[PDB]
């Protein structure tokens, strides 16, 4: 049982769950993917507390339990100013370890470029610095899928017929291959997905699905700026992650001293596929740069 509460940031209420660590050695701020999902599917990281690591979970604007601002503010740039404000409001000047998953990773990167002075380390899992690149890679993944699912994605996708059952099949197949490779997904994940579909952030900023980025982040690309990051950076990417290792490499190539860890048999939600290993490597990294 962690403490849950509402924080008023930039004129709106943001829900956050703080799981303090007994003999806390450091704090970890987390950023969920999407955009438009929730912190829920990241709960697995809570195990970090037993390692003396406090973990801050929170639903970004318009996500999960938080309220949406003006649509004109559905941007990554705003998401950054939201993270800082929360950081500043919840912890003050105390520096912290920022972690970002998927979109949260791209968001985390944008944050570091501006407020790395408030960070001690950066952990990017399945993240990205360029949306277009992430898109071209996924396309390769699609063409690598069974003909039926590949032609169903191109056929029904070019028409916006995402409701199509066949299209749906191709989507879930893709997910059970590059999003999460396991029989039954944990409730935590299903809720984040449930949230993305309930709120309006995922529909506007991201688009129809994971491999269909028609949202307002279509052209985003700060690969040319992530180079200014100097803090201890840890990058992870599933072997079959929807955001391919090539996307993780481009990042790891711009951040000197960064580490790249490709988890075998894992995909996107590596924190669930390999909970132990994931939580381990992340805590090891942190406990190395206090
Ligand atoms: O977490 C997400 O939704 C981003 C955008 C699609 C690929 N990964
Ligand atoms: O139906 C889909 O594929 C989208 C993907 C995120 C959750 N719902």
């Amino acid at each position: 049982e962690c403490i849950e509460n509402y924080a008023k940031v930039n004129g709106i209420y943001i829900y956050y769950k703080l799981c303090k660590a007994p003999e806390e050695k450091a704090k970890l701020m987390t950023m969920h993917g999407g955009p438009g999902m929730s912190h829920d599917y990241l709960l697995s990281l809570r195990d970090m507390t037993k390692e003396g690591i406090t973990v801050l979970f929170y639903d970004q604007f318009g996500c999960g339990r938080s309220e949406e601002p003006d649509q004109s503010k559905f941007t990554i740039d705003y998401g950054v100013e939201e993270a800082e404000a929360l950081r500043s409001k919840l912890f003050g000047n105390e520096k912290v370890f920022l972690m970002g998953s998927s979109y949260g990773g791209a968001l985390a990167l944008a944050y570091a470029v501006k407020y790395q002075d408030h960070l001690k380390g950066l952990i990017v899992s399945g993240g990205l610095s360029s949306v277009p690149l992430t898109v071209k890679e996924m396309n390769r993944l699609i063409d690598e899928l069974p003909a039926k699912y590949r032609d169903a994605i191109k056929k029904y996708g070019s028409s916006g017929s995402y409701e199509n059952p066949e299209y749906q099949e191709a989507v879930n197949y893709f997910y059970h291959q590059h999003l999460l490779r396991s029989e039954d997904w944990p409730p935590e994940v299903l809720k984040s997905l449930e949230y993305a579909e309930r709120r309006n952030v995922y529909r506007i900023m991201n688009g129809p699905n994971e491999f269909t980025i028609t949202g307002t982040i279509k052209d985003w690309d700060i690969t040319d700026k992530i180079s200014a990051i100097k803090i201890p950076t840890l990058i992870t990417v599933g072997e079959y992650d929807q955001v391919t290792p090539n996307v993780a490499r481009v990042i790891h190539e711009k951040i000197a001293g960064s580490e790249l860890h490709v988890f075998r048999d894992c995909s996107h939600l590596t924190m669930w596929e390999d909970r132990e290993g994931y939580n381990k490597l992340l805590s090891d990294f942190i406990l190395k740069h206090l």
